[PDB]
C-alpha cells in the first residue's frame, strides 16, 4: 500500500536570547505529539534552532558565528536524534552551517532529512537565496541571507528516507519551479522544507497582503506538476518584532491542500499519505516520458 | 505606451457541422465588443476555428484532413484580420494546421499572433500533447492529439506584439512549467492561449471535480512565478455531447485573477494591463539574474 | 484549555444491495483508526446506511420503507455504539428515520450526536430538503427528498456533547445562513454533518464544475461569521452510476480549512480543536451582543 | 433590459488634508473612465470625500464634525452628479453624514445611489459598527465608529436603480450574513458598497495575513447566498499611516469573483452584468418561498 503519515511542525517565534536547549524542548514536544498521532516523519522549519539571524546586520563576526551549527548533531540537539529513533518518527530539520574546508568558512543554509532510526540520511543546502548582501537603512528589518550565506552547492538531490523518495528545499526554494521540476524529475514523491516569511516585503509592500496567497499557490503548485505530496513548516509569529507567515502546510499530489496550521505558534499538524497517491499525475497527465520534450528546453539551464 | 487593456473572447462549443464563416461570424462578434470596451488585444481558444475533433478516431483521412486549414487566413477567416485592423485590435487565434512538404502532409495544434494592425507577427506549435495514440473503446469521448499532431518544431517563442512582449501557450502547455519558464527567460510580459478541456477525464476521473483548480493554479502559478501577465481562453460548453470547461481568465503577474468568465457560451471578458507591473516580481523576488542558479537546472534539459 | 481532536469519517459509495451489516463494518473500521489518531468525535455522512435512495422515484412502499431505519440503534448498528463507548470517541450519524405517530408515517431525513459512552445525546432533522416531489423525466437521476422526508421539526438545535456545543446540519443545510446563525446564537463551538451532493445538478447543470466550490465556500464561509469549528462528511464516488462529491472537510472558526479528503473512498481526515479558539472572533469582530442590531433583522423570521 | 456594466472604483489613500474638491477630482477621472468602458453603474468606498478619521481619537468636536457632509450634494460634489447624468452613469458614494435635528447632531457613516440621471435614488445607514468605544493607548490606530456614527436607522432596503434592484452595504457589513439576507428577500439584484479595512487588528493581529480572505470570503458567500450580484468598492493603500486591503471586486450571483483589482491606488474594474443571472440561484437551489422555513430562523430577530 506504501502508506504513512506525514507531520509537520509548525515554530513560534524564537527569541534572540532562546538557548537552544529551549528550543530542542519545543522541538521534542512536537516530535513526541506527532509520534503519539501516528507520523512517521516531522518536518520542521528553517533555520529551526535559532532566531531568524539575518534579519540584523552583525560587525562583530564571532556574534554572527554563535547562529551556526559547526556540529550536526552536537550534545545540544542530540536528545531529538534519541526521541526520534526512539519513537521511530523521522524528521527535517533546517539550521544553519558553518564548516572550514581549505582555510574557507563556509556558511550555508542547511537541511537534513534523519529516518526513523534517527540517522542523517541526507543534506541539502540552500541554493536559491534572497533578500540582499549590503545593510540597507530603508528597510525596517534587514533580509541578509545573501551576506550569510553562500549558494548551496549540492544540487537538489532526492533521497532515500525509510520507504519514502523525499527531496528538500528550503524556504524561497518553493517559489522557483526548477527546485521542484528536477526533483520531480529524480522521482521524488514527497518534497518537504520550512521557511522564515515576513508577512512585509520592504522592496515590494504593496504584496504583503498576498503572503499567504503566494506560499500556497507555490506549494500547491509544485505538488500538482510533479505528482508529489509536499510540506512546508514554517516557523511563524511575531519574532523580534518581524510578523512571520504561518499557514504551514501538508499537500497532496494533486496540489490539494490537506492539512494546514491556524496559529502562529508551535503547531504539529499531520495526513495520511499514500507514496502510490502520486501515480494517478506521473502515469497520466503528467507522464514525463511520454509528454516532456526536452529539446525545447534548454534555455532554462544555459548559464 | 506601457499600458494596454487585453481582452479574452471565450467561446461556447461549436458544432462538428458548424461553418467556418458561422465561426467567424462570432469571433468578429466578441473582437468588436471587445475593441468597444477598450482592447486593443483579444485572446481566442485553441483550435477556434472547428468543434475539437480530436475526440473522435477517425477512419478516414480526407475526413480528418477537413477540419485543418491550409491557408492562413483563407478567404473565410479573412474578414476577421481586417476587422482587427480596422478596429486597432490584436489577437490569439488557435487552429488545426495542414502543411504539405515535398508530398509529406504535416499536421500542427496552432496559434498565432496578429497585431493591431491585423498582420500575423508570429506562430507557435503546440509542444505538450496530451491524451492517447490509439483507439481505447472504454472511453465515452477519445482525445487522439498524439495521433492527428506533431509536437510543435517552434520551441517557445516570444514575440513583439506592438507594444508588448508576448509569448503562447497551447492548452494542455499551461499545465508544464518549462513552457512558461522558456518564454519567461525571453522577457514575455504577456503569455496567452487557449483551451479545449473536457471536465470528464477517462483515465483519471478520480480528478474532475478538480478541473476548473487545476486550470486556474496553473495560470496563477505560471504568471506569479514569471513575473507575467497571461490569459487563457477556453471553448466550454456542451460540444458534441462532452462539457468543456469554462473559467476563461486575465491573470496579473501576481498570479492574482483580474477577470474571470462565468458562463459557458462565447463571453468577452477584458482588464486592464501595465506592462511595468512585472518589474514587481522580476527586478525583485524573481529576479532571474540575481537569484538562480542553472548550473543546477541541467536535468531539465537532459533529452 | 478546552482542547480535542475531531475526526471527519468520508465514506465511498454504498450499493444498493449493500447491506447495513457491511456498512457497519466501514464505519468501524473508520471509527477505529480515528480513536487510534486521537480523535474524541468522528463526523459520519447523511443517510450514511444505505445508498442515496432519494434518486429514484419508488412505487413500492414497502420498498421504499426499506431504507429506513425504524429503531436507533438497532442490533445491525449496536456494535458502532459499543465501539464508540469503549475506544471513547463519540460520532455524528445520519440515517432516513421512520416513525408512526398518531397514525401518520413520519419520514425524516435525520441525523444523531452520539458522546463518548456511545449515548444519543440529541437529533436533529433536516430542514432544508432540496430537490423536488414529482418524478421528472428529464432528469438522468432523480432527487425526491421534498417525497420521501417531511421537513425537520426539531428547530436548530446545540446539544452538549461531553465538553462541547454541537450544532448539527444535513447536506443542503449547510447552504443556508440561517441553519448555522441560529446554532452559532445558540453557543455552538462545533458544526458538523455530512452529505451526498452530486456533482451534476440538472436543473442548473451550468454549475456542476463548481460543485467543490459552493460545498466549501458554505463551510467556510459558516464557520468564520459565526466563529465555530466545523465539518463535512461526505458519501463520495461513483454511487448507483451517479457522481457523488468528495471534499469532507474540517474548518477553524476562521473559516480556515484545516484538514481535507483527497480520496472518493472511505477516507479518516483529523484535526486539532481548541475550542476556546472560537473567541477570536465571537468577543471581537463577531461579538454578537456588542454589534447585531436584531431590530432590522425581522424580514429573515416572517412566515 | 436585462444587461449592464458594472464598475467598481476603488480609491488610493485620502490625506487628512486632501480636500473634497481634490477628492472629487479623483472621482470623476474614474466615473468618466468608467463610462468610456461601458459602465453605467460605478460604485465608490466607503466614506470616500474623507480621510478614514475613525482612525484617531477626537478632542474637538469642530474637528470631528468638518469631516461631516450637512448637504449631499453640496456645491464641491455637485459636479460628480453633473457628470454621472451627463455621461449616463449612476454611483454609489460613502460618506459621512452630519444631520441637525430640533438642536440634536445625528451622526451616520453613510451610502447613497445615484442614477444615470444623477439623481439620489436611494441611502443606507451603516448598522454594524465595527471597533470599540473609548480610546485605547496600545492601538497604533484607534477605530472608533462605535463613538463618531450611531447606527444606522433605515434597516437594509432595496432601490430600483434605473433597470436594477439595488441594496448597499457599508464596509463591516458584508460581514453579517443578516445583511445580505434581508437585502436577498427584498429581491435585490445586486448588492454593493466600499470599505476601509486595515490589513491590522489590534485585538486580533493573528488574522492580519487572513484580512483578504476573510473580506472574499464574505463577499462569494453573500452573493451565492442571496443569488446576488455584488460590488465592494475599497479604499485602499497606505492612508495616514495605517495599511487599508485593496482588493476590491465584482461578483456573480454564483458566488465566483469575475472582476478584482490589483493595486493599492484609484482604480477601475468593470464587468458585464445580466440581472437575470440571479434565477440560476433563486429559482432553484435558493428558491427562498420553496425551501426556506421561517418558523425555525425566529432567535436570529430576538432582541
Ligand atoms: N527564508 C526565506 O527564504 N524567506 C523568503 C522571504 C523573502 C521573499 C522575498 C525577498 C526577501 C525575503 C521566502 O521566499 O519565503
Ligand atoms: N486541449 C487540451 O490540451 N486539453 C487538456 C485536457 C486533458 C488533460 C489530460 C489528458 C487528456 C486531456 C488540457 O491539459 O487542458
Ligand atoms: N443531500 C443533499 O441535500 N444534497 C444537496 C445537493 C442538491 C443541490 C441542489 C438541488 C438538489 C440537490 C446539497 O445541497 O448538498
Ligand atoms: N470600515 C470598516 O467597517 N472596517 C472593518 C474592519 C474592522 C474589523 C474588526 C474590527 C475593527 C475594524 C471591516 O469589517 O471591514
Amino acid at each position: 500500500t506504501r502508506q504513512m503519515i506525514l507531520a509537520v511542525g509548525q515554530q513560534g517565534p524564537i527569541a534572540r536570547a532562546e538557548t537552544r536547549e529551549q528550543v530542542v524542548v519545543r522541538l521534542l514536544d512536537m516530535l513526541t505529539k506527532a509520534a503519539s498521532r501516528g507520523a512517521n516523519f516531522i518536518v520542521f522549519p528553517e533555520l529551526a534552532l535559532t532566531t531568524f539571524f539575518p534579519r540584523w546586520h552583525f560587525t562583530d563576526e564571532a556574534e554572527l558565528d554563535s547562529f551556526y551549527e559547526t556540529e550536526m548533531p552536537g550534545p545540544v540537539v542530540r536528545p531529538l536524534f534519541e526521541k526520534a529513533a526512539e519513537l521511530g518518527i523521522g524528521f527535517n530539520l533546517g539550521y544553519a552551517e558553518l564548516v572550514v574546508e581549505g582555510g574557507v568558512k563556509r556558511r550555508f543554509n542547511t537541511s537534513i532529512l534523519v529516518d526513523k532510526s534517527g540517522k542523517i540520511v541526507g543534506k541539502y543546502r540552500k541554493i536559491h537565496l534572497p533578500g540582499h548582501k549590503e545593510y540597507e537603512a530603508y528597510r525596517p528589518f534587514q533580509h541578509l541571507e545573501k551576506r550569510y550565506f553562500e549558494p548551496g552547492d549540492l544540487g537538489f538531490p532526492v533521497y532515500d528516507v525509510d520507504a519514502a523518495k523525499m527531496g528538500m528545499f528550503i524556504a524561497n526554494d518553493r517559489r522557483w519551479p526548477e527546485a521542484w521540476r528536477v526533483m520531480g524529475l529524480r522521482g521524488a514523491e514527497i518534497i518537504c522544507g520550512g521557511y522564515n516569511t515576513p508577512t512585509h516585503n520592504p522592496p515590494v509592500p504593496q504584496h504583503d497582503h498576498l503572503t499567504s496567497f503566494h506560499h500556497l499557490l507555490s506549494m500547491q503548485a509544485g505538488s500538482y506538476q510533479n505528482g508529489a505530496w509536499s510540506a512546508a513548516a514554517g516557523k511563524a509569529g511575531m519574532e523580534e518584532n518581524c510578523m512571520l507567515l504561518g499557514h504551514s502546510c501538508i499537500v497532496a499530489p494533486t496540489g490539494e491542500i490537506v492539512a494546514l496550521t491556524t496559529t502562529l505558534e508551535d503547531e504539529v499538524i499531520t495526513a495520511a499519505v499514500d507514496l502510490d497517491r502520486c501515480r494517478e499525475l506521473r502515469e497520466h497527465i503528467f507522464n514525463f516520458k511520454q509528454h516532456r520534450q526536452p529539446q525545447h528546453y534548454g534555455l532554462i539551464a544555459e548559464l
